[PDB]
């Protein structure tokens, strides 16, 4: 193998610029990196810079550098959807047709009285809403009536919230398969069914450790996949293993937050292991830019950045380290839902003794599975080109 490890990690959400389909999606004149970067008066990323982040795209406080630490370009989404996880089924090496919903409005009703009619209770809510403004909210009526709290956030998800001592555990589970079956139809085609159970009593609910996800596999065998079949390690980060189903996964590390994700991504570096270790810095999406905070945003992108040194410094000769994001979330755009953005990409190994260069823009995400894969010397993906020579 040319890398014996390769850190994958995506920044989620950390758009670089509006895509040439942006018009499609309402999201012309979409930009979570640039837009970031004005409101902060200029973004602090020096270890991005130096990684070339500002030859990719200039922007405030991020400008280009002579020498960049590797090599660089930005990716476009071929998929139809700008979710995250077609994103993420994509840059694993797949092509997916059929988009993920997101429902501001709430659920139509034709999913909603199947439902129904399948598990024989009322629905109530079905709107975007925390798990603590929906209780507060219905709490109290769930457990009168038995209904169930039907709920979604900004994401492509349905909640479905039950007081534990109302609704056991089992039937709740039950409920959420059977919608998880309603929503496998494109009209209706949510990522995440997600079981809300809760405690408690009204102005004091309270949802319990006994969440669970309902998620969809990817649509194909993905690079995660056959990386396993061929005895590679496939160390998943944060919500990575989640958003693949496990498919493909060797071991999962939980994290809860940001630096939380970095010290992980830390503690792979410092496990023997060959094949893919692969983080998700989740809080860009969902703390800022679904909740359209770009200072928050912009701060957490300053915590990641300070980060970096420390990851260089454990790099070896056979590691490299890919940089990319899954699509944009502009927190200063209307509306709550992402953004068809270009991603960036950094590719960068201590190897490269003599700094890196432009990479041509990769016309589909697949780009890094392919790599992957030819690292690896496993079945390549249906879609994507390596660039693994140009390195
Ligand atoms: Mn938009
Ligand atoms: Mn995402
Ligand atoms: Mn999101």
């Amino acid at each position: 193998n040319k890398y014996k490890r390769i850190f994958l990690v995506v920044m989620d959400s950390v758009g670089i610029g509006e895509a040439p389909d942006a018009e499609q999606f309402g999201d012309l004149g979409s930009d979570t990196i640039g837009h970031i970067a004005e409101h902060m008066n200029g973004l602090q990323m020096p270890n991005m810079v130096k990684l070339g982040l500002g030859n990719i795209r200039e922007m405030k406080g991020i400008s280009k550098v002579e020498k960049p630490l590797g090599y660089y370009t930005k990716m476009q989404e071929k998929s139809t959807g700008k979710d995250t996880m077609t994103g993420h089924w994509e840059i694993m090496g797949l092509y997916i047709d059929t988009p993920f919903q997101v429902f501001p409005e709430g659920f139509p009703k034709e999913l909603l009285d199947e439902l129904e009619e399948k598990t024989g209770r009322k629905i109530i809510g079905n709107k975007p809403a925390s798990g603590t403004e929906i209780l507060d909210e219905l709490g109290q009526e769930q457990m009168e009536t038995g209904s169930l709290i039907v709920y979604t956030s900004a994401d492509s998800v349905l909640q479905i919230a039950a007081h534990e001592e109302v609704v056991p555990l089992d039937e709740l589970y039950k409920i959420c398969k059977i919608a998880r079956e309603l929503t496998l139809d494109e009209k209706y085609m949510v990522g995440r069914v997600i079981a809300r159970p809760f405690v408690g009593e009204p102005g004091n609910f309270t949802r319990t450790p006994n969440r669970h996800d309902y998620a969809l596999k990817p649509f194909g065998r993905t690079v995660m996949n056959e990386l396993k079949d061929s005895d590679y390690d496939v160390i998943a980060i944060g919500k990575i293993s989640d958003i693949y189903d496990g498919e493909g996964v060797t071991e999962s590390l939980r994290t809860k937050s940001n630096m939380d994700g970095m010290d992980k991504l830390v503690d792979t570096l410092n496990m023997d292991f060959t094949g893919l270790s692969f983080l998700n810095l989740v809080d860009f999406d969902a703390l800022f830019g679904h909740r359209r905070d770009p200072q928050g945003y912009g701060e957490a992108l300053q915590e990641y950045d300070a980060r970096l040194p420390e990851v260089f410094a454990k790099l070896k000769e056979d590691d490299l380290l890919l940089i990319t994001a899954d699509h944009g979330n502009d927190p200063i755009h209307p509306g709550t839902d992402h953004t068809r953005e270009y991603v960036p990409l950094l590719a960068y190994s201590p190897s490269m003794k003599e700094g890196g260069q432009e990479l041509p823009l990769r016309q589909t995400f697949a780009d890094i599975g392919a790599t992957v894969a030819e690292n690896f010397g496993v079945k390549m993906p249906e879609y994507g080109t390596s660039f693994l020579n140009e390195l």
